[PDB]
């Protein structure tokens, strides 16, 4: 199975178009969006090519292939525009060998862990920092941000391919971090 | 390569609950998927047979670590405080080889308000208390009916996913009420 | 200013009809309902004359005079039946010389206090125990339950009259507790 | 008796915010009532004049202890974590002698979806960015309009309750755009 992950888009049209381009070329079946989709975010500058209404038209074109959770920056007006369900604060995704716990990062995350099974995967964003590692009995995965990178990391996205979780550079496409989840 | 058991619209019926649980224990299924309306009978419904919310809670908690549930229109916060598994999520997902199952109760997204889905995906819901298993257009609809207050003259039922087939099964007979194959 | 308070009805039709009779005779302009309206409650025995669908018809007749907040036992189906807004976890009511902070008691209450002004009033239920006293710089008020009282108190309701907060017995009509707030 | 100032649909406009705050400080009003859509411009709207969310936050917090607000369709939880006063409530109330003021943003309850109210009560809302002050049927409708993005050729505005009259006032001129007496 092949899944693509994207998070903290914050209204950036160019980041969105590049994501949708890589999605189409990857062959992945679904696109998981971890929150903070249109709103740039009160405490920071507008991202490159900020254009909420256009990001909306682009994303709504693959709405039937999107799985998503509510970011701290997402609001009711956002759901009214996006043709896929974003209001759930968290959502589990059942895979053959394990579970994926999807959440933005502000309500649940590394500091407030959910009950899970050994080798399950905690998937979150919000921090804008890439992560692909084993933490205790479970795995932690954060695809970083596709628009507002932090900690010196390049804009990035995530990918699940053949039991391997990888954080990939949006432009470079070089592997930032990865871990096998067998 | 995946097996799941589905139970919906329990509404506090202890008999339905004990039976669901013995069947679950025998199924060999990885998870018990509860589609909502767990303890409350519902202001519009007459009490179910064997209405005993307090006891239903004790029983479901025995297998809490293996339950995957979604919020029903009759579920409230007191219910979440009693049950030891997450019941507040409005929807959740199951991913197979090339298709996905969209799990929801039926009052938010349903037959008359479809979520966006791809060809050959499955909308899994309860709420109506009417069993369904069929291809409706480009997607598949699946409703395992109510395990305690069936409507339309149907028997109380539950559902099962056996890799590529979804079946609605009578709770007493264990006879097939309806089933559909979701192979491309 | 004359307000009537009722809480933890839990589907009791007789309790409801008695409340509506006292409301009509009191002259009060509004009826404040603190939650837990139709559902008897998972761990409780059915109250006297349990009949949610009938409580709904009675309450909906004075819907335009009701102010309410979400009880821990209230659900989406409940809002669908009641013709007045109940989904808010809490609401503030502005009066001439002070604020009323209305909440059920499970999220906010004596143990998780909201920020308020000296002499404001914390109004809550959920415990089924009557209260009318000053605590710290603010007042605490709980009209008790009208259908399933605990502690040893009779079924009761509340009243705001002449700047005096009173907890009154549903039958006796005797004063259980009270405190002047001005 | 009762004096209140109303501001709605700020949408992150720092100039509108500083002006609202200077007027509030001079009004003598007991509370500043914010009807929603505080920091986000809204995906459907062009940025308003002087869009500076971060700064609007610092300024509104200086008077946090005197704000009474209700949630707008554009407000999110990041906004709540920044602002030091409660903004999540969908509605709240003001009680006069024999009348009731129902405060809400306008996307949940509004002109086209009325809450249950008694005769001579007031529905107070924003969201449309169109000022209103009139009796409609048996109740009164009052909308301060937007302090930053007015529609219909109207001036940026705010609102005030001075005992028994509700007025929509231009933010620059301080001239009366509309007003209604709610005496019964
Ligand atoms: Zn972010
Ligand atoms: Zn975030
Ligand atoms: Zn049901
Ligand atoms: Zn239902
Ligand atoms: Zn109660
Ligand atoms: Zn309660
Ligand atoms: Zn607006
Ligand atoms: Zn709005």
């Amino acid at each position: 199975m092949k899944l693509m992950f994207a998070s903290d888009i914050h209204g950036s049209l160019p980041a969105t178009e590049r994501v949708l381009e890589l999605f189409a070329q990857s062959g992945a079946q679904w696109l998981v969006i971890l929150g903070d989709v249109l709103n740039h975010g009160p405490r920071n500058a507008l991202p490159e090519g900020y254009a909420p209404a256009k990001v909306v038209e682009r994303l709504n074109e693959v709405a039937h292939k999107v799985i998503a959770v509510r970011g701290n920056c997402d609001s009711e007006v956002d759901q009214m525009l996006l043709h896929f369900p974003i209001t759930a604060p968290w959502q589990q995704v059942l895979l053959e060998k394990q579970r994926l716990f999807l959440t933005h990062g502000h309500l649940f995350g590394p500091e407030n862990l959910p009950a899970l099974n050994q080798n399950d995967v905690l998937v979150y964003g919000h921090t804008h920092l890439p992560v692909a590692e084993q933490r205790g009995e479970i795995f932690h995965f954060n695809p970083g941000s596709v628009s507002i990178p932090k900690g010196g990391n390049p804009a990035s996205y995530g990918m699940l391919d053949n039991d391997v979780l990888s954080v990939i550079a949006l432009n470079d496409q070089s592997i930032i971090a990865q871990v096998a989840i067998n």
